[PDB]
């Protein structure tokens, strides 16, 4: 019946289903509400999630995870031959893709990592419909904001393979907002700041919403920070007392880390919401049993540089947003790894003591939104495009950003690009592109009997006025003569949906780079031609 929300995950991947005006977040076979994304190949068998992630150090080198590192990207990308030493199964190159490569049943079996999604995804898939006692079919999966069409079109195909009728692929900052309500806030645009600290991955997204709009406007962060890299130090740590105690050096042996290893992320865990925890292992190595225990304030100093850094991104994520700190509306913490205590101090003073969205678990904020966004497509005044003229270069001047509330008046000075220049094109365009090609024409009128003058000496004064009905008059006023000229829009209609300005926002998204590189192509920023650029001959 009802379609679910599924969080695909690196190491982690969670489903829940929105029934009863309820997010439910599901429950697995073993109980976990949240599944790891392990795919393991034995003599007789596929096993998938719990038991996959179970049998690990048993069989290792069929045991497949961070397959979504891999999804979606050519073999020979240099993250994936980075990535490809840190794993103990292989990696194979097939006509320019790379392949999972495993024993199985006693024979050689390759994989793309689509198919390896899939297997999860079928996991997960079987848990619904266990949960819901009936086939599901539709459903939505999230993906990194910075994830590429290549990388979304790759996991929707991964989707279809597992028997999924993807409704549609967001982006995991966009989920965690929707789950939220940071959408149907009062007001105008919000800014929202997402910070993902997972198992072994870092997320900054800012996100600007307006009108129910949801616009990436940065992303950063670091893709091999998170939670593993804490139990390492941990690891490190407690290796070191036993080797200062005990004059044993532990690490020979693998199944003494290994216990090692649970008991410290076990002990971080618990750290999070006591002060101090103990670490009871018996006979550790050599027959001598490892009781000990650790501070939380010790805790934070052996991570004190991963805690610290993981302000940069932050930072640099509100550069390139072209926003300070306190434009930042809400900020929300996603991932198990944000219950860190000092981590939630530290993005707090950051900012100044502002308050962080963290009631929902943020293990599975990311799959509450996808559910929601999953009933919301099977059933549950302000402007709504940047307007603008073409200046010199066809490129976009923007007069009334998008989301202004109307009615409005916005004036701008501009001049000639020519010397000598008669007249002026004016040409109103509706779009959120840098260049007036990727811009709708609304409409275009000419100034003439500018006096003659050096370029940049004439002004020109153009003004955009739009009525409560939003009727859009535009007007420009040569400044030297009083001589004006203006054309009348009709911004009505219903010609747009809310799919439309959607998806003119993700275009602008996509392309922000290329739009970035080529407005600041032409040096004067207010030069306006007699010609339209769109119509010039080029080759
Ligand atoms: N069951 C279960 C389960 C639920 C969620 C996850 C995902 O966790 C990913 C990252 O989140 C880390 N993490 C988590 N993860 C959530 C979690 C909850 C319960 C269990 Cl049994 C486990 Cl072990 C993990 N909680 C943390 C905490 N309280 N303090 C510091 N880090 C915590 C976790 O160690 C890892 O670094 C993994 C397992």
């Amino acid at each position: 019946g009802p379609a679910v929300g599924i969080d695909l995950g690196t190491t982690y991947s969670c489903v829940g289903v929105f029934q009863h005006g309820k997010v439910e977040i599901i429950a697995n076979d073993q109980g976990n509400r949240t599944t790891p994304s392990y795919v393991a190949f034995t003599d007789t068998e596929r096993l998938i999630g719990d038991a996959a992630k179970n049998q690990v150090a048993m069989n290792p080198t069929n045991t497949v995870f961070d397959a979504k590192r891999l999804i979606g990207r050519r073999f020979d990308d240099a993250v994936v031959q980075s990535d490809m030493k840190h794993w103990p199964f292989m990696v194979v190159n097939d006509a320019g893709r790379p392949k999972v490569q495993v024993e199985y049943k006693g024979e050689t079996k390759s994989f793309y990592p689509e198919e390896v999604s899939s297997m999860v995804l079928t996991k997960m898939k079987e848990i619904a419909e266990a949960y819901l006692g009936k086939t599901v079919t539709n459903a939505v999966v999230t993906v990194p904001a910075y994830f590429n069409d290549s990388q979304r079109q790759a996991t929707k195909d991964a989707g279809t393979i597992a028997g999924l009728n993807v409704l549609r692929i967001i982006n995991e900052p966009t989920a965690a907002a929707i789950a939220y309500g940071l959408d149907k806030k009062v007001g105008a645009e919000r800014n929202v700041l997402i910070f993902d600290l997972g198992g072994g991955t870092f997320d900054v997204s800012i996100l600007t919403i307006a009108a129910g709009i949801f616009e990436v406007k940065s992303t950063a962060g670091d893709t091999h920070l998170g939670g593993e890299d804490f139990d390492n130090r941990m690891v490190n740590h407690f290796i070191a007392e036993f080797k200062r105690k005990h004059k044993k050096d532990i690490s020979e042996n693998k199944r003494a880390v290994r216990r090692l290893r649970t008991a410290c992320e076990r002990a971080k865990r618990t750290l999070s919401s006591s002060t101090q925890a103990s670490i009871e292992i018996d006979s550790l190595y050599e027959g001598i049993d490892f009781y000990t225990s650790i501070t939380r304030a010790r805790f934070e100093e052996l991570n004190a540089d991963l805690f610290r850094g993981t302000l940069d991104p932050v930072e640099k994520a509100l550069r390139d947003a072209k926003l300070d700190k306190s434009q930042i509306h809400d900020i929300v913490l996603v991932g198990g790894s944000t219950r860190i205590p000092k981590i939630q101090k530290l993005l707090q003073d950051f900012f100044n003591g502002k308050e962080l969205n963290k009631s929902i678990n943020p293990d599975e904020a990311v799959a509450y939104g996808a559910a929601v966004q999953a009933a919301i497509l099977s059933g549950d005044d302000v402007t709504p495009l940047s307007l603008g003229i073409e200046t010199a270069g066809g490129v976009m001047t923007v007069l009334i950003k998008r989301n202004t509330t109307i009615p409005t008046k916005q004036t701008q000075t501009f001049t000639t690009y020519s010397d000598n220049q008669p007249g002026v094109l004016i040409q109103v365009y509706e779009g959120e592109r840098a260049m007036t090609k990727d811009n709708n024409l609304l409409g275009k009128f000419e100034l003439t009997g500018i006096p003659p003058a050096p370029r940049g000496v004439p002004q020109i004064e153009v003004t955009f006025d739009i009525d409560a009905n939003g009727i859009l008059n535009v007007s420009a006023v040569d400044k030297s003569t009083g001589k004006e000229n203006k054309i009348t829009i009709t911004n009505d209609k219903g010609r747009l949906s809310k799919e439309d300005i959607e998806r003119m926002v993700q275009e602008a998204e996509k392309y922000k780079a290329e739009d970035e590189k080529q407005r600041d192509k032409v040096s004067s920023k207010n030069s306006l031609e007699s010609y339209a650029f769109n119509m010039k001959a080029t080759v």
